[PDB]
């Protein structure tokens, strides 16, 4: 694959590399990195879906070497012609981003080992785990997840001699069927991890089959190496049929070489992580741990190093976080049907007595995700004894971008009563939490689930002096 090297480029060649048309005079340009308009340094190239006259002016003032865009708005084209700002007009802007990744890897981090992580849920945790295992061992690594890939990669590569790229690839506004394929092709990873496919907002706007097909593109992009696939998720299990000839399928999950059983994690039927080292863990946590171990075995990381990384991993925020032990308070950002199912089942597995499930409606996200989330909560609790559901709008703690609308609250509560689910409702999160805390027993379990509506829970629970217990 022909990717240019060096800090100089011909504008018409750049245009060809990104499948675009140069608007302006061809010339050789000095190139910095691919950046955003807001951070662009002189000679940087900016890829931006939309541009307007003010953007063109900013690009001129920042001495951007070239602007690549799909939608020049207003008179920006003629304005850029006036200001002599080179514009490359593309029909499919993701081709430019893919070129930027490939070029950035080649020019700033060519000798790296690379892993791509995709899936509906668990992407960020799994990426974070893999990244932590490597950096805990002293390896220099880049990841695009926080606790434009080309931009972030260049910035870190300019600061250290990277050995590993650990890149999370997401599903998308319009679901593009080749998004994961093209991004994975541009990274050329040794290992692709797929955590799961599940119903989320993109699947609802499109379909779960189109999300599965888009996700599987990351596996189809592999011509060598390892596809690390969650056996316990039917969609990712199916992608084993989609691997190319020389790609090794590496299943993790039940009856797989990396597996969780008898409370512990086993590798090739040898005990690897004892149950003593996995207290108060969720289903997703275990599955993500199996994925991260599998990825690192496929990178030939010595097992003692994997294990040290696993034992020192610090989870991301609101990943089944234990806020209190008596009562057991669990804070989880579960926000789509599969996440809510796993959170409740994992909470029930740890529940001595009564299970309290406090759930914040996903305000300003539509009726359908809320109906299905309420559906998942209902079906999951139907096979569970000794529970109580507290639904909240969190009107007291959410901003206007996350406010629960009238139709969203109705469909959520309508679904609950449709399934004979006994529930209490409260507009305020403070009231939902207080009523739960004043009515629960010391040996109960309180599971808090939700997105932005539940983010303020732990800070609120501190104001009412229930944590630290
Ligand atoms: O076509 C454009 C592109 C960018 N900007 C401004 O340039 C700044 C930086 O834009 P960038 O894409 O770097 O980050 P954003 O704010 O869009 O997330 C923003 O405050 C934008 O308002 C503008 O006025 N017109």
């Amino acid at each position: 694959a022909a990717s240019p090297a060096g800090s100089h480029m011909r504008l018409s060649e750049l245009a060809s590399y990104v499948s675009g048309k140069l608007i302006g005079e061809d010339k050789e340009i000095k190139v910095g990195i691919f950046n955003t308009l807001g951070d662009a340094n002189p000679n940087d190239i900016v890829i931006r879906h939309w541009i307007d006259e003010k953007g063109v002016e900013i690009a001129k003032n920042k001495e951007v070497s070239a602007l690549i865009t799909q939608n020049p708005k207003g008179n920006s084209l003629e304005y850029a012609k006036k200001l002599k700002v080179p514009i490359i007009l593309v029909n499919k802007i993701e081709l430019a981003s893919a070129f930027a990744i490939k070029w950035t890897i080649k020019n700033f981090a060519p000798n790296t080992y690379r892993v791509v992580i995709t899936g509906t849920n668990g992407k960020s945790t799994t990426t974070h785990m893999i990244y932590h295992i490597l950096t805990h061992a002293g390896k220099k690594a880049f990841t695009n997840t926080d606790a434009m890939v080309a931009k972030l990669l260049a910035e870190k590569a300019k600061k250290e001699n990277l050995e590993y790229l650990v890149i999370e690839v997401s599903e998308v506004d319009r679901l593009m069927k080749d998004h994961a394929y093209l991004m994975t092709k541009s990274i050329n990873p040794n290992v692709v991890v797929v955590t799961n496919v599940a119903l989320d907002h993109i699947g609802l706007v499109n379909s779960i089959e189109e999300v599965f097909e888009e996700t599987s593109g990351a596996v189809k992009a592999l011509e060598k190496g390892f596809a690390v696939l969650n056996y316990d998720n039917e969609f990712t299990r199916k992608m084993a049929k989609l691997t190319n000839k020389n790609v090794k399928v590496f299943f993790y999950g039940k009856n797989c070489p990396v597996t969780f059983k008898s409370g512990g994690i086993y590798v090739n039927n040898d005990l690897f992580i004892k149950k003593e080292e996995l207290p108060f863990k969720s289903e997703y946590f275990i599955q993500n741990t199996l994925a991260a171990i599998s990825a690192c075995l496929c990178l030939n990381i010595p097992p003692d190093i994997i294990k040290k990384g696993i034992l020192t991993y610090k989870p991301l925020k609101r990943r089944f976080s234990i806020l209190c032990k008596k009562p057991l308070i669990i804070d989880d950002f579960a926000h789509n049907p599969d996440g809510i199912k796993m959170a409740i089942k994992s909470a029930k597995k740890l529940t001595k007595n009564k299970l309290w499930v406090v759930c914040a409606i996903r305000g300003s996200r539509g009726k359908i995700i809320n109906k299905l989330n309420a559906e998942s909560l209902s079906k999951t609790l139907k096979n569970i004894e000794n529970y109580e559901v507290v639904i909240t709008n969190s009107d007291d703690v959410v901003d206007n971008l996350n406010k629960v609308k009238k139709e969203e609250e109705k469909t959520f509560l309508k679904t609950l009563e449709k399934y004979n689910i006994n529930y209490r409702f409260h507009k305020k999160l403070k009231t939902a939490l207080e009523e739960t805390l004043t009515n629960c027993k010391k040996d109960d379990t309180i599971l808090l689930i939700g997105a932005q509506g539940m983010d303020p829970a732990s800070k609120l629970l501190k104001k009412i002096k229930v944590i630290p217990c």
